């Protein structure tokens, strides 16, 4: 089997994407964010806070034929940005671009923080990191894409993200019309749960290559690009203005500027991002402080390739029993 949905922008600075997804009998369509960087499918519900819920769509588990309450099962989760969300779970029948799960742990939220309460396009996420992250006690579920593993074509998925356009995640195949030239594939640990790989380096602009193990993780649910300070310190000295500001959080630089585009190595392979990729607009309305896409990743932990670094590929997640990432340019 496999699948093939379009993910898009939920707003003009590609701040996030959602994919419809079927859950149910008779279906809920769900705008979902695919989050290759956690493990959990929750979903605003019929249980959520009245309160917590701002626009989103709800699942409502009692008026599916195939939704069963998996009893005794709570999950909680908190993610990198501080946002948080927590519940009761149900198994039910999951649909994503025509390929069905049966019997899929579907997270039903009681509770969500304020930022999801906000975001009225999100009607919950779908995690694609490994399973060992999912937060589900005392059983830990496995994800839509270990339940499809077995059924698809090949034990793979891939991400299309579009810049200011709409893209495609595919399950099960590799669609060889998607990208340019060839894939060049990587190993991936999973010791911390994620697609952890290791860049070759990186470059600014038309500056030189500099060859430099950059150990991070392929993270479609974070919007920016995160690496380290040394780095991203490299990229913003060539932006007349740019500067770093603890009031903003970031690095911003002025909006008049044109940025530099940002190369990283998969391999002797190369992914170029260009600079307009890197321009989140101004800080707030009217301003013109704009904030950068690339900034430090000192403050987290892990270096992260989200959406800004994904979005200049085409990316292969490879779940064969030894994981790997494969990019191609497009
Ligand atoms: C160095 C690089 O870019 N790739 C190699 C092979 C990665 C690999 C492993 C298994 C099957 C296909 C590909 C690596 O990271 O070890
Ligand atoms: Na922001």
């Amino acid at each position: 089997s496999t699948g093939s949905a379009t993910t898009t922008p939920i707003d003009s600075l590609d701040d996030a994407y959602i994919t419809p997804v079927q859950i149910g009998t008779p279906a809920q369509t769900l705008n979902l964010d695919f989050d290759t960087g956690s493990s959990d499918l929750w979903v605003f519900s019929s249980e959520t806070t009245a309160s917590e819920v701002d626009g989103q769509t709800i699942y409502t588990p009692s008026k599916s034929t195939t939704a069963k309450l998996l009893s005794g099962a709570t999950w909680s989760i908190s993610y990198g940005d501080g946002s948080s969300s927590s519940g009761d779970v149900y198994t039910d029948t999951v649909s994503v671009g025509g390929l069905t799960v049966t019997g899929q742990a579907v997270e039903s939220a009681k509770k969500v923080s304020s930022s999801f309460t906000e975001d009225s396009t999100i009607d919950g996420l779908l995690g694609l990191a490994f399973s060992t992250l999912n937060t589900v006690s005392p059983t830990q579920q496995k994800t839509f894409f270990d339940n499809a593993k077995a059924s698809l074509d090949s034990p793979v998925f891939t991400a299309d993200l579009g810049y200011h356009a709409p893209g495609t995640y595919n399950f099960g195949f590799i669609d060889t019309t998607a990208y340019t030239g060839s894939i060049t594939y990587t190993a991936v640990s999973t010791k911390q749960g994620f697609w952890e790989w290791t860049s070759t380096g990186y470059a600014v602009g038309s500056g030189t290559f500099k060859s430099t193990s950059i150990d991070g993780i392929a993270d479609t649910g974070t919007t920016l690009l995160y690496l380290p300070a040394t780095v991203v310190s490299a990229y913003w000295a060539q932006v007349s203005g740019a500067k770093s500001s603890s009031s903003v959080g970031g690095y911003v630089f002025p909006c008049s500027a044109t940025l530099p585009s940002f190369t990283f190595g998969v391999g002797s392979a190369r992914i170029v991002i260009p600079g307009d990729y890197i321009d989140f607009g101004p800080i707030s309305t009217g301003s013109s402080s704009c904030f950068g896409g690339i900034q430090s990743s000192a403050g987290i932990g892990i270096n992260i390739f989200g959406d800004v670094a994904l979005k200049a590929a085409f990316v292969v997640f490879n779940g064969a029993t030894t994981p790997t990432l494969g990019f191609a340019s497009k």
